DNA sequence: AAAGATTGAGATCTCAATCTTT
DNA sequence: AAAGATTGAGATCTCAATCTTT
């Protein structure tokens, strides 16, 4: 039996908040000013980063850091509103590429400067480069210690 | 109205995936040990936390930083499978407690360790000292940024 | 009216089952 | 068989509308 200090419960506590904090006022900022969630902007933005705007499905889930379920509903949800759009991979007869369309890079072109003041204001302006870097620096780790290479582990895109 | 460094960015992108990551694996960890999402284990705590394992609705809401409406549906979930009940405010017959029951006070005895676990091996036991004090000063500001008391904002249990 | 809280519909996410191809 | 990916059902969250009480 272990237990958290007070002082580690105070470190978590505000985490917590501020994580839910920012998911929602950016989802809320992403739903208004461009009709989708923070999540789903997120697979326009790596599309839009891809060579050719394009990338597998498990890729994508893997850099979104989300299942490939998820993933399928998120792409047949854009492919209805014209953002994106599937091909087959012609080597292997198993594969989809999601591909960014050309409106869906027009999504991007108008909103992106509204959800990067949102992201600044909400985090960039407020700290300073120390905290930016000890941050970073920080998240890495976390991210790196749940995304082990250890053979048969839980990964959302291997789900 | 500002760019973003590339180092900013990479900060930025470390921090979603990491957050993104971490809600997977509580998510995971509490809906196969515990029955439940991250998000309602949390509303069981504050519970057995507060004063007569109560506490009144809106102010459940303002602790998990979530809305009212997403409070409803979830004390009805929880309600329904026993580890919460409710009664009226007795003064302003508009007013509704969560209480948390036995039951439920059972389920976070039996539970807490693995979660608690979860949340060292995955955060606490991953940085030095000077790195979880840097963490929660960052995450507070952070916080704090997002719910001034200024009066014309979006707070999520003002909605 | 506004405050406290709930409701139902539609959108999204999770889970398990399924299909095809390797 | 396992890998890549999709489907549908049910769980949860959002939004706007609603109800009761102040």
């Amino acid at each position: 039996p272990r237990w958290l200090t007070a002082e580690e419960q105070l470190v978590w506590r505000s985490y917590i908040e501020a994580a839910t904090l920012l998911e929602d006022h950016l989802d809320r900022q992403l739903q208004r000013d461009a009709g989708m969630p923070h999540v789903y902007y997120g697979l326009l933005v790596k599309l839009a980063e891809s060579p050719r705007r394009r990338l597998r499905m498990t890729e994508l889930a893997k850099y979104a850091k989300i299942t490939r379920s998820r993933l399928s509903h998120a792409v047949a949800r854009l492919e209805k509103n014209g953002w994106v759009r599937r091909e087959d991979c012609p080597s292997d007869k198993r594969g989809q590429f999601a591909i960014l369309t050309d409106e869906g890079y027009e999504v991007l072109r108008r909103t992106a400067p509204g959800h990067v003041d949102a992201v600044r204001q909400a985090v960039f302006d407020r700290l300073t480069p120390e905290q930016q870097k000890s941050l970073g620096e920080i998240m890495r780790i976390v991210a790196e210690g749940l995304q082990p290479s250890e053979a048969g582990a839980d990964l959302p895109w291997l789900r």
